[PDB]
């Protein structure tokens, strides 16, 4: 049937779009884990500095 | 004889799933854009802390 | 003595400078904890909404 | 001279050094936040790019 052939093609494209869109979302989730690993290193540089500052004032007797 | 009707029903279920997914992703996107704007504004207070520190290093 | 009084007064000013700079750093740290909380909430929302999208696709 | 004046002078030197250290800490924290900001910017640009990919997949169905 003309209409059945057309409908079958459209359904396969719809399935492909859903599958490809899920893969995009999966890649987003994985990459966000990488951004978070790098941002954990940033927090570590920052935390080291804030601890150095705290020690400075404790030691000067200013706490 | 019901092959086309089956295919049309599948098409409708798939179109509805795509629409719902699009709605979800539109919500995420729009919320993240508004969030970036709010965060930019909130970061202005950090910028202000460092301007105060600069002024201090100068007045010393 | 005169010299002791001058040194004590200078030390008060220096301590005040240190208090100010330390308080600025404490405010930065506190505000960064605000940012961390906000970002965690947005990450949780995104995760939840991606899961909802992954569910509509099941079946 | 007195023992108490020598302490005061030693305290004065340690506070001067502490001010220089505090300034260094402030500077390093500022630099790190600029780097963290650049990281977050890249994360935002990545998310925008992936959402655009998904939208274009759906637009290309033509429905
Ligand atoms: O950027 C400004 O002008 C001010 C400073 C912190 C809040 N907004
Ligand atoms: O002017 C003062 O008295 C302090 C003492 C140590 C050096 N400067
Ligand atoms: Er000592
Ligand atoms: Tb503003
Ligand atoms: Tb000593
Ligand atoms: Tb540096
Ligand atoms: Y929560
Ligand atoms: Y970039």
């Amino acid at each position: 049937s003309w209409e059945l052939q057309r409908c079958r093609e459209e359904n396969q494209e719809l399935r492909d779009a859903i599958r490809q869109s899920n893969q995009i979302l999966r890649e987003v989730s994985e990459r966000l884990l990488h951004f978070q690993a790098s941002q954990r290193e940033e927090k570590e540089f920052l935390m080291a500095k804030f601890q150095e500052a705290r020690k400075l004032v404790e030691e000067l007797g200013l706490v």
